[PDB]
């Protein structure tokens, strides 16, 4: 099926379009094409600095009556320099105004770590360490709950939270809404069995990011593994008469995950949605799972000293 039921009683499309690194002069086209081609979920964030252009696309397709707003599932994230209680609603409203929406279907705390507020997204000290904010995840979550109670967002969630930080929220005193989603990195080199089982056992839907290994990540290094070029993954693809990306997108779908491949290439945007007509076998799934290397696209090492840095813990 195309959607998964969230614990807020809404349905989330299991395939969405990613927008991190999508250039502001190509992302309007990319989102139009995606909607034309069937996508109903767009993954956004203020920190991606292109929400305005994404919004233009959404608006035009609504205007054109290609889609209705209820059919869309639009997701954004609160950036780290806005975890202070007084900053969350305006952060959300900026996103709404940029995307030209009057509500978000899902709004996530982008990272468990709060940073010092200001103009700077990664405020640094004279040793290039990120400057923390004294906020904690629990008060931040309480501020996300108010957005639900004010009608600005239909559901709230988390991203890059480890199982202990998920547990902190579920066990938060006076918790009012549980997280609907945990959005984490997940692909055959970072399979996440443990964190995924934890979350699903609690009725928290997991969204897999960087499902293709983020080949356009800005810090790519030569000896880094490459999913797209992995001969073993290519062989499974060939066996199924599909592309490697198709296998890499279909792979988290069969784990009951949501997946958001990024592309600005219209041929790829199309290709990437054509993943509902074939099935990986259990052997394929276990074989893909066997490629785990605990390799992360996204683990910015200048945050390692943050108290809430999520990746020291095993899972
Ligand atoms: N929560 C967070 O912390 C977080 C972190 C990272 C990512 N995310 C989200 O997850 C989305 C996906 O992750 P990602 O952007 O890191 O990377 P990704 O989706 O794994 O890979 C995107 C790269 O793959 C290429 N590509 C797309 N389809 C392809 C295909 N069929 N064949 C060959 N290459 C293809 C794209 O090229 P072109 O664009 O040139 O076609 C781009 O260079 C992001 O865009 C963002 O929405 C969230
Ligand atoms: O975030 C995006 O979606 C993609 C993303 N990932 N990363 C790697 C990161 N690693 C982190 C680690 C922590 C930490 F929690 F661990 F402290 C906190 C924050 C980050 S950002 C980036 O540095 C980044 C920079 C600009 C725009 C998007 C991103």
């Amino acid at each position: 099926a195309s959607r998964i039921l969230l614990n807020n009683g809404a349905k989330m499309p299991i395939l969405g379009l990613g927008t991190w690194k999508s250039p502001p002069g190509q992302v309007t086209e990319a989102v139009k094409v995606a909607i034309d081609v069937g996508y109903r979920h767009i993954d956004c964030a203020h920190v991606y600095q292109n929400e305005n252009e994404v919004g233009v696309a959404i608006q035009e397709k609504l205007r054109e009556q290609v889609v209705k707003r209820e059919e869309l599932f639009i997701v954004s994230k609160l950036w780290c320099t806005y975890h202070e209680k007084g900053l969350v609603k305006g952060a959300c409203q900026k996103t709404l105004s940029d995307l030209k929406l009057d509500y978000l279907d899902l709004y996530l705390i982008h990272w468990p770590t709060g940073f010092k507020p200001g103009k700077e997204f990664f405020p640094l000290d004279e040793s290039g360490n990120v400057v923390p904010s004294d906020t904690n995840i629990l008060d931040t979550w309480a501020a996300m709950e108010e957005l639900v109670d004010e009608g600005l967002v239909k559901a709230i969630g988390i991203s890059n939270f480890n199982h202990l930080q998920v547990e902190m929220i579920l066990n938060k005193p006076g918790l009012k809404y549980k997280p609907a989603v945990n959005q984490i990195e997940c692909h055959p080199y970072l399979t996440q069995e443990k964190l995924i089982q934890y979350c699903q056992s609690k009725g928290i839907v997991v969204t897999a990011y960087s499902p293709l290994g983020s080949p356009d990540r800005p810090w790519a290094k030569p000896e880094d593994p490459s999913l797209l070029e992995d001969p073993r993954i290519k062989a499974i693809a060939a066996k199924h008469n599909k592309t490697t990306a198709q296998v890499l997108i279909r792979f988290p779908m069969q784990r009951n995950l949501v997946v958001i491949p990024k592309s600005v290439t219209p041929e790829r945007i199309a290709e990437n949605f054509k993943v509902f007509d074939f099935e990986l076998s259990s052997q394929d799934m276990t074989t893909l799972l066997s490629y785990n290397r605990n390799w992360r696209v996204c683990a910015l090492l200048r945050c390692t000293s943050h108290k809430d840095y999520p990746f020291h813990e095993e899972f």
